[PDB]
């Protein structure tokens, strides 16, 4: 995939192969207060009905429908996370496996319809970042002992499996490498040099994607820059900082083209926007931690509330005004044109059990989500 001259257009798969409470929290509250994470929702339902319970959702959750309804919906990628514990499970983790047959069927799926795959290693071992969506949530071990090593010899077993297809444009080093919460940056680039030679060993048309790990885009100038072989993933959202949640529609829009202008205009190489979302609060159900509140509302941080999380912690955006849906198309329009100035775009997520504004397929069925470029109720911003 030429990412130097081409428009990513994607959705993540989120919460499907690497589960997490708030994209699916019917299945973490089956298992208890205590289910807050991967690791603990296997560990408290032991192997055999972890296996049990993870399968049943692993089949469910996504069919070839999904990858049509992609299609038809003018996307080119599919961005798949999968966490190391797919490739075996290290000693002593209560983590289940079988999500390779589902990867496998997805690559097929994809290829069906005409899309490209961008396999994301989603969670590494010790946890790169200390969120629940790396598996376990509350400590950053990766880097640690041998986890490192673990992490290359998932990484290795992962490529040597998949990029042997022209679906599986793109393989992703570590999703959000927490360099603020203590990931070391020059321990990271050795790790995403090893991480270029297995690439290169199984196949050299593969594009290498690197997360900026929290640091500003830009700030990995110099560092890999190869056209399109290398491309930076960087995630924008605006309801984990208190300025932009607290802006209006105007604002947040102008602080999308800032971020195009400023940030991703501002790398020497391709930049995909691998994560990015139509919701402008942090309202949804278990998003900051299953037993954690929301800025938005004041239940977070000691944040001073802005709003109510009644409307937008559930359910499905037929549930809100013709005026909300509405701001909400204009955010994500703003967020389509602004990242197509530099390399595309990858919205999270498309499917949950019902997080307004986060969900693509519920946002296309409403007319929220836009199905090309040309398909603009708004002028253009930015
Ligand atoms: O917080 C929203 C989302 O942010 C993403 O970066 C993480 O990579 C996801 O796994 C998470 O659901
Ligand atoms: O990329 C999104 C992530 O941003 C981080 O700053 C937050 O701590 C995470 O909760 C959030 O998922
Ligand atoms: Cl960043
Ligand atoms: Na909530």
């Amino acid at each position: 995939f030429d990412y130097n001259g081409e428009k990513v257009r994607g959705v993540n798969l989120g919460g499907w192969l690497v589960l997490e409470p708030w994209i699916t929290p019917s299945i973490f509250d089956a298992a208890g207060a205590e289910a807050v994470d991967e690791w603990s929702l296997t560990k408290i339902l032991g192997k055999e009905e972890a296996e049990a319970r993870l399968s049943a959702h692993w089949k469910s959750f996504v069919s070839a429908g999904d990858f049509q309804r992609m299609a038809d919906a003018g996307l080119n990628h599919v961005r798949i996370p999968i966490g190391y514990w797919a490739l075996g499970p290290l000693e002593g983790d209560p983590y289940v496996d079988g999500q390779l047959e589902y990867l496998d069927k997805a690559v097929e799926w994809a290829g069906a319809a005409g899309l490209k795959v961008l396999i994301d290693l989603h969670g590494a071992p010790g946890s790169q970042n200390g969120f629940d969506n790396s598996g376990r949530r509350g400590a950053i071990q990766w880097q640690q002992g041998d986890t490192v090593e673990q992490t290359l010899d998932a990484f290795d077993l992962l490529a040597e499996r998949y990029l042997g297809s022209d679906t599986v444009a793109a393989i992703e080093a570590i999703n959000e490498p927490n360099i603020p919460g203590g990931v070391d940056q020059g321990k990271l680039q050795e790790y995403y040099g090893s991480v270029y030679g297995i690439v290169n060993k199984y196949n050299a048309g593969t594009s290498v994607v690197y997360g900026d790990g929290f640091l500003p885009v830009e700030s990995w100038n110099g560092f890999k820059t190869e056209g399109s072989k290398v491309v930076m993933d960087t995630h924008h959202y605006h309801m984990f900082d208190n300025g932009l949640i607290a802006m209006d529609i105007d604002s947040h829009i102008d602080a999308v083209c800032q971020f195009a202008h400023q940030h991703l205009e501002a790398s020497d190489k391709p930049v995909i926007v691998g994560e990015w979302t139509g919701a402008v609060t942090d309202c949804a159900k278990y998003l900051n931690g299953k037993g954690n509140g929301a800025r938005y509302d004041g239940s977070y941080a000691a944040d001073k509330a802005i709003g109510d999380c009644s409307s937008l912690a559930t359910g499905f955006v037929s549930k809100l005004s013709d005026e909300e849906r509405s701001d909400m198309r204009r955010f994500i329009e703003a967020q389509l044109d602004a990242f197509e100035l530099k390399s595309g775009w990858v919205f999270w997520t498309w499917k949950t059990e019902g997080a307004p504004g986060w969900d693509m397929s519920d946002l296309l069925e409403a007319g929220v989500f836009p199905t090309s470029p040309d398909d603009r109720e708004f002028p253009k911003q930015c």
